[PDB]
């Protein structure tokens, strides 16, 4: 399928069937059920994972059961020209190890043996196993825990959850090969995740880095360099849903009516070109602006605001918000992943999750850990369930997507979901339970509007970061938990004395009693930055499969430990720490 | 203040408030909390740090708060120009910041950010530690469990305790820069300890290297290269204070009373050698010796001894003995931590020790491991209390500094306090509960005294060791306990039959039931070296501190898990296993 | 000296006067001859070594010989409080090696050991650069050919070029230590050089990085923050000394008469605030702007310009122009050393030129290698003299100091010098020889004025490149060479179908018959980047010592290898081929 933003097709997934190369018997007795396994894949993969657009992934069978170099080799030919990211070796059989391999070290790849008894399919999973081992390419074993008969096509639960996890995984990685990230601005007030260190997009994630000035809004501003048509509907639309709430500048700092007026008309030119230069735009090209009309190809990128820019326009809250959201005035959408402060390792960090759900991302401050202490001094309130004990505030400076409101819902449960699944009830009361304040010119003298709303409680989430270390490079944190609810009056006491006009969301992160988790306070205290990218469910265990493929060592994540779902190469490093093994993988590998 | 034994003057520690650079609103709202945070900071260290000779710390705070470049420029300069040697950042607010940071990779650093709601002071804290972190400096992180109305003045709990353990790390490692180890002599009887690497005093502590051969003694001896009115001065006080014991020498190896008198002459003018090489001393000018009455600069020595001086001259007992404790006929000072076996090793043990401290430094030999089986078998006796899973026996050569004796008092427990608390009483007990006894001539040929007591239990001590391994480096061990009583019957049993003309001090360390600490017999059985050092109180959280900014790896502790403070950047090392990445943090940082 | 445009003072020289420790006779007959060694180098150095404004470099003699670690470490200390950033021994005699050593890993050093019969000085010399070398702590060592008799305070030439060149390469990487790099902007149009690596500027240089994006001129414009009673004076000198050329582009894209008065009014302002914003302006604070007031105390920055801020606004040719010009309005004074295309590693390049030689620097494109044949066959011209071999055509893209005329003269001939040395004449010629031409609409659409000039021929002038390479790092590569002139109408010819409204340099390298320099074309073949600095003079030499004195090898340099002075330990690494010893020592030390 042709990707609809960016240049290119999606990936697909290449399914290679492998089989003993003995005829006489042995082969042709086993062509049909080696075949049945590369189909049940295919079929299985293509019910459970789908493409950010919602279209169901693609796949990509060899031509002939693959018992020898020859037919490895003919595998390897046509998942290059069927445009083939990611590998899945199937079989029921014993194969011959080194001259069935997918030797392509740029492709993730798993391997699944059939646990059966007539053939030795889990001593060629095994072998090759040692084959990727030694010859320096990871690759996953899955191996079911039941034996199954002969022939039998049904995948068990456990396989399952394996092949699934590893293709998002796959997938994920696939997609960001090739794009760009795009930094509009440069450093944002010394954040040390605003450098961007190029070496990192190209050899880990194999993207291109793009820059452009932040000039380049003052430009396409005055000279009207936007589609104007939908700069008008996009204003309407704004003035019909979005809700101005109160403004709490007092007086001195109070901006007049009709630069209010003017925060809204450059604001939401300023999301136009935003995404033009992200993805292009044809209309530009009927306009006379040609160029511009190509896009960066940035399938991320980040608005660095402040201090330059907000010190003079309205800040980039609006643009980072309604990007960031699952729609706006043309309807529902892909999110645009966008970095508030060009916080670029927030913007990937945020690109991950996304990429493993398709479901728009938060961009959040990590404001204040909230002991039930402070709680009960400051309110009297005494925390209670998973509240009890202590609470985060996450809470990113006037900017969320407006799926963090936790309005959406599905079996009467607070959830995000991907814009393909949402319903007009779903967003209409993303809109209603937003409130839209003016800028504090304090800190925004240039005006514009932050995003105000309240994350329901009770849904699950992952918050995660992705930091550069010298010394180490990337190094990836999860913290799997919950949202939580406060009473009214307490949410409103702490949150008056915080930031009312920014975005809420009350954060209890899972507790272990071991290491970065033994308490609330250890989870915020152990963060490396400030910010944080939450996702809707529990994908800590995705984000670890993801991360052992790009080699990007986990310092810290509460996913239980049976959970863990890394290349069969880890376990050579160390299977009593397998945190030790992580880190000892990523270097030598 | 000027160091009133070493060249230059005691290090200070720079106190660095950050703010928010927006001004006509935010700053200007900001200025006196912020710079009251720094004299918050400033108070508490100057009444709970002091330098060796009993003066408060004293810190030097930034001219402005610190909103940008020029004004961290500022700082920088007033620091180096007052002689600051560690720094620590204050801030209640968001602060930008790279452009706030300390960039000085040679001073101890530490960021305490206000855990406030009005202003991000917590972000500022995650956002620059990301920042030390990305660039590879390493920095602490103090963030107050508690939130706090804005503008507290008072420091919690909590945040007081790091900002001290930070402070005296700091000031320690501060302390040692610059100075020189004086090696006299060479290596003893083929202890490794004694051979001196450059590279580690060098580059991991910035000392300097000085070598004097032991027949340097033998010159000022015959020539009289010492003050002879102090001479004489500390002839008559230790025969007015040190009593001699029994002569457990049999014939033939029993030395003459004109012997024994010489032995104590040429002992004494040993310990004002050893110490004139170590400082100087201008009494040797005018006497026609400028060269000799510069000194070394030696913060730290060690004398060889065995087996090339004792086989002729007296020991170095009441020499090593004497320098290292906190009194002489001088009156009371600070000791002079000197080596046994020129055990450099052992040296930098105990001054590490000292410098944390300000108190006098036990050099032993880990001698006996005592399991309850042996004393049982050996005495009748079974081992109660906190001796009841055995004890290790810790007897240095002969030597001990007389606070060893555990004589000093402080609200009626065994203690060694720093000499500036010293009272005359703890000072006359120290030597009322020593004997001084004629060497034992069939190791040491020509005679000496060594140094007799029992150190009182129930002392909270620390034992501890720096190891140089091929491949590693230096590495610390450390092992918090108590000293322990046994019935006078069972000492002196076991003493007798070790060697009771040696200091006995009886150990026993804090069990954790995991690593080298699951028994006795597992903490000396790990022991990497035939010596340790021996410091009054628990501490090994000080020890764990000041190891990580010198990059020194800790190989075994048994310091509780939540009391370990290190940089930030080790946590991005691994926050499970918290020894592999402190392996990991001290080799790429 | 205090340095009058950044934070703290200018860096001083501090000379070391080791002697023979032994008394009795010895050093008391050589105190006078040392110090008096330490007097003449000082005064040597004194006559010249100047900071950047013209004052003589400030030397520091320690209080007293040194001839042990007492007075070595007394050395250290007042060095370290005087502020000084390089430092010289010296010595008549034998001294104690590792007892007299200066430790500081952080400050250059040199060695000179007087070639005396008397007094081993030159054992000392070869005895502590053994120790130097042992230790990793590299040192220079000057040795005179010629044996002079005890007492001679004259400095022989050889010994005074080395001390000289050892010097001034010091003080320039002093005077780097603690400054900023300011980004103006973000990558332009994909320069590699534009991508900021902080690890270089940090560990290397010892600066800091700082970034401001474009729009802050925007703002600083639109709110009038820049001194406006300076802005109308200097408008005003504008329209009186810069001449107006003629407009090239044709009809179609030839801004108005007003747009071209906006466009003066615009590069004025943007001089303004560029200066504003490297070095404050207390101006700024008394208008109610404190924060700007500050500056981002940068001796050194970059502004990206293309394409953002071109594509709309005037662009930066006049400001880069004026800033790296050696007076403007306001009088002769230093320039600023400001990067065209925010090029931050021209910037460099011209950094290290300005600090050897505190002469205006040169941004050029090296733009087209013209051969013999090429020449005759666009001209019917034959190359002579030193053109006849080919020539190099250098011109920046419209920005380059006024310097570059080469209209300043000495001794009748063509030179750049300090500002603090020209003459009203010489600046009034400069001026003249310049045409401020209407920038080329198709490439910069907002307009602005470039600066056309042609160099005078004849004159001695060095330009050199640093390049970061992947796997290596820094890497720097120098030509040496001279300035031509090529009969007028040859030049027009050549010029008019290059690039006429922009500064023409006409370059020819010396060439060695070898390695890069077997011929012109070879020069420009093995010319890392599309960007090149030039310098008056032949400043190779000293661009050598600097270079290792940062760690960093020179790939590419045509200077005599009798000329070349690197520290005693390059030495270690290799005597026959230089370059791989070079690259060797720069790795491992
Ligand atoms: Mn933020
Ligand atoms: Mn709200
Ligand atoms: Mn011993
Ligand atoms: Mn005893
Ligand atoms: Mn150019
Ligand atoms: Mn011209």
């Amino acid at each position: 399928a042709k990707d609809p933003r960016y240049v290119g097709n999606l990936p697909k997934i290449g399914i290679r069937p492998t089989i003993d190369g003995r005829r006489k018997g042995v082969r042709e007795s086993l062509e049909e059920t080696t075949m049945n396994m590369a189909k049940a894949v295919a079929k299985l993969l293509e019910e459970n994972v789908f493409y950010y657009n919602g279209q169901p992934v693609e796949c990509v069978i060899a031509d002939t059961c693959i018992g020898g170099v020859k037919e490895a080799a003919e595998a390897a030919e046509k998942f290059a020209r069927e445009g083939v990211g990611v590998s899945i070796t199937v079989t029921p059989c014993w194969c011959y190890g080194t001259e069935t391999m997918d030797m392509d070290p740029h492709i993730p790849k798993a391997v699944w043996g059939f646990n059966g008894t007539e053939r030795p399919g889990a001593v060629y999973l095994a072998a090759v196993l040692a084959g990727y081992n030694q010859k320096g390419l990871p690759a996953f074993g899955i191996y079911g825990k039941d034996v199954q008969d002969a022939g039998d096509t049904n995948i068990p639960e456990d396989v399952k959850e394996k092949l699934i996890r590893f293709a998002k995984a796959g997938l994920a990685v696939a997609m960001m090969k090739g794009k760009s990230y795009l930094s509009i601005g440069s450093v944002s007030m010394g954040i040390a995740g605003s450098v961007v260190q190029e070496d990192f997009f190209q050899n880990y994630l194999g993207m291109r880095n793009e820059y452009v000035d932040m000039s380049e809004f003052v430009r396409r501003i005055e000279l009207g360099i936007y589609d104007k048509e939908e700069y008008e509907r996009a204003l309407k639309w704004v003035k019909e849903n979005c809700k101005v709430g109160p403004d709490n500048n007092r007086d001195g700092f109070k901006r007049t009516e009709e630069q209010k007026e003017k925060d809204w008309e450059i604001s939401v030119k300023m999301a136009l070109i935003a995404r033009d230069l992200m993805v292009g735009n044809k209309k530009l090209e009927e306009m006379g602006y040609g160029e511009e009309a190509l896009g960066r190809n940035a399938i991320v990128a980040g608005f660095q605001g402040q201090r330059q820019w907000t010190d003079y326009f309205p800040n980039g809250d609006f643009m980072e918000t309604i990007l960031n959201s699952s729609f706006d005035w043309n309807g529902k959408r892909a999110p645009y992943i966008f970095a508030t402060e060009n916080d670029n390792l927030n913007g990937i960090s945020m690109l991950f999750g996304y990429l493993l759900t398709n479901t728009a991302q938060i961009f959040a401050d990590v404001r204040t850990y909230w002991s039930p202490e402070a709680v009960k001094r400051v309110t009297g309130y005494t925390l209670e369930g998973r509240a009890a004990n202590g609470i985060i505030h996450l809470i990113n400076s006037g900017a969320a997507a407006l799926d963090g409101t936790g309005e959406q819902t599905k079996d009467g449960k607070p959830v995000i979901k991907p814009y393909y699944e949402l319903t007009d009830e779903d967003i209409k009361k993303c809109l209603e339970a937003t409130q839209f304040r003016p800028a504090s010119t304090e800190y925004f003298r240039g005006g514009g509007y932050s995003t105000d709303f309240l994350t329901k409680g009770g849904m699950p989430v992952t918050i995660s970061r992705l930091n550069i270390v010298k010394g180490l490079g990337p190094v990836l944190q999860i913290a799997e938990g919950y949202t939580v609810d406060l009473p009214e009056e307490v949410h409103d006491v702490l949150d008056k004395r915080t930031d009312p006009t920014w975005p809420t969301t009350w954060f209890v992160p899972n507790l272990t009693g071991e290491g970065a988790f033994k308490d609330v306070y250890s989870v915020m205290n152990n963060w490396g930055a400030n910010h944080c990218s939450i996702s809707y469910g529990h994908i800590g265990a995705d984000l670890i499969t993801l991360a052992s493929i790009l080699r990007i060592p986990v310092n810290m994540h509460n996913v239980p430990e049976e959970k863990i779902f890394r290349p069969d190469a880890w376990s050579m490093f160390g299977t009593k720490d397998l945190e030790g093994a992580d880190y000892r993988a990523c270097k030598k590998l």
